């Protein structure tokens, strides 16, 4: 399984977003015989730089190891001096835009549904004993109105503040548990429809606040069942949070309940 591709494979399309290294394109990857497959180009700005080309070709190298029906996938990757990360592409784009302007014709279900497939792709990770560090809405892609994709491995395993775990805050501590935190802070975002947590409070703040044993609201609609999964999600002791592969199971549940 080669990952390197020839540049005359790519057509290069709009600019789509940024990431550290560069701007973001949507484009085109052109096979003989086969339909044109839309794809993402990462880009990057100083890859002539040794140094510079290590960190950007590293996202790559940690997607590699991945496959998953819920994170994106890499197609593959240009070395040549335009260096160039080939992924998947999610044509709805990111999951908060998509839930502010897609709000009045999306329902509970389909909510539930996008917290149900990113706990599956964090199962996944969990099983691999790969943290995460950066789960939220913005990271979020949208593949299509029924399937969301977990993507933005720029943090790894093998300062988002307002979304960390007190003990990541406090000991830089990473871990599953953490995790699953952050997964928390995100279901509440996807309920919220891409409102982010804890508006008008200052980063610094953040702590003091759960420290203080509070906690992000229960959303309009939510069920009482989620939000009680959710507040255990913000156990103040790692060990008494659930795992991603109960939360999985819970969710599974909750999505069967709300769409009967």
């Amino acid at each position: 399984r080669d990952y390197e591709i020839q540049r005359e494979r790519i057509e290069l399309g709009r600019c789509i977003g940024e990431g550290q290294f560069g701007d973001v394109h949507q484009g085109i990857y052109m096979s003989p015989e086969n339909p044109a497959m839309a794809v993402a180009i990462k880009t990057c700005k100083n890859c002539t730089s040794d140094s510079v080309r290590e960190k950007f070709l590293q996202e790559a190298l940690t997607m590699r190891q991945f496959d998953h029906p819920h994170i994106v996938k890499l197609i593959g990757v240009i070395t040549e001096n335009p260096v160039w990360i080939i992924m998947e592409l999610c044509t709805l784009g990111e999951l908060r835009s998509f839930l502010q302007v897609r709000k009045f014709s999306l329902d509970l279900a389909s909510l539930i549904l996008y917290a149900y497939q990113l706990s599956t792709a964090l199962a996944y990770l969990e099983s691999k004993r790969f943290v995460h560090r950066d789960i939220a809405a913005r990271n979020v892609l949208v593949s299509a109105t029924d399937c969301v994709k977990l993507g933005d491995f720029g943090l790894s395993r093998y300062l988002p503040i307002k979304w960390m775990a007190p003990e990541s805050i406090n000991f830089r501590r990473f871990t599953s548990a953490s995790d699953v935190w952050m997964f928390g802070v995100c279901m509440w975002e996807i309920l919220m429809h891409g409102v982010k947590p804890f508006q008008g409070v200052k980063n610094n703040d953040v702590i003091g606040r759960i420290e203080n044993g509070e906690r992000l609201p229960m959303p309009p609609n939510c069920p009482p069942t989620l939000y009680s999964l959710m507040t255990k999600c913000w156990a103040y002791d790692p060990s008494r949070r659930p795992r991603f592969t109960e939360l999985k199971a819970q969710l599974s549940t909750i999505l069967e309940e709300e769409k009967l």
